[PDB]
């Protein structure tokens, strides 16, 4: 293998564009310096769905450790957002359906990603959107029996307010709440808050219904009514991910 370009750098190590001088064979090696990736590793090799990144191989080296991995040649979904615009509603309407569809695929095999954001969402030559990184990932159901989560984890502006204030939280409404902040960020090229906390002005502008305000003034009353849904402060209340595949936007058919 051959180190070429480095296609981004995370907690433990950093992810490169490895072309053997023989097979051609054109991957990203996340390479881990130094009992957490034996779970990534694991997790990793469960993974078998068309929107989310396929794991090749894991060669040793000692203390060197590497990760072989789907290359995605179309970059990430965070370098297609134009800060202050987005991109246009049906190119955030294709994409937020394959989103789904590699988190429903998750969810169904006991799986929850943990930091869902447009730096982990890569698009391959035909831009299909993939789910990548599973240094988070951990597993909130086994033999069909539901564990919840205690662990803080994630990024702050995408992150779940039952996170910052409850002990124990479902996993499933977590990964649902980011989905939320990364449509937000696709049809708006902005964040709408720091963190969903009751410190935060923005978010209780959003909590009082003062849609007025930026971004949720850029974004249509289409997919506006499905935010208003998805960002629900009760985890319990929040629309499920079956209830999402309903909705009027999502089902709303789109072009130019
Ligand atoms: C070809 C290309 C890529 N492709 C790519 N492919 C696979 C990746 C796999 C992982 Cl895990 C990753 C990691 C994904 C997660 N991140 C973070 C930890 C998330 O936020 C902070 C890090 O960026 C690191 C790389 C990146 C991959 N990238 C990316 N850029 N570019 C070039 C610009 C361009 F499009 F021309």
């Amino acid at each position: 293998w051959d180190l070429v370009q480095t296609l981004g750098e995370g907690a433990y190590g950093e992810v490169q564009l490895a072309v053997n001088r023989v097979t051609e064979e054109a991957v990203a090696v996340k390479i881990v310096d130094m009992e957490n990736i034996k779970k990534e590793i694991c997790i990793l090799k469960m993974l078998n769905h068309e929107n989310v990144i396929k794991f090749y191989g894991h060669r040793r080296e000692g203390n060197i450790q590497y990760l072989f991995m789907e290359l995605a040649s179309g970059g990430s979904l965070f370098d297609r957002i134009e800060p202050d615009i987005g991109m246009p509603e049906p190119d955030a309407q294709r994409f937020f359906h394959q989103l789904m569809a590699g988190v429903v695929y998750l969810h169904g095999i006991g799986i929850t990603h943990r930091d869902i954001k447009p730096h982990n969402l890569l698009l391959d030559e035909r831009d299909n959107l993939k789910i990548a990184d599973y240094s988070l990932a951990t597993v909130f159901r086994y033999n069909n029996r539901e564990r919840l989560l205690n662990k803080m984890c994630g990024t702050l502006p995408y992150v779940a307010p039952e996170l910052l204030k409850r002990r124990e939280f479902h996993a499933e409404p977590v990964d649902v709440w980011s989905c939320g902040i990364v449509l937000t960020a696709m049809l708006a090229g902005e964040l709408p808050w720091d963190q969903p906390s009751d410190s935060c002005q923005e978010y209780s502008d959003w909590k009082e219904k003062k849609t007025y305000l930026n971004p949720w003034k850029k974004i249509d009353s289409a997919p506006l009514a499905l935010l208003h849904k998805i960002l629900v402060e009760n985890p319990s209340a929040r629309i499920t991910i079956p209830d999402i595949k309903k909705d009027r936007w999502y089902n709303k058919p789109l072009k130019k």
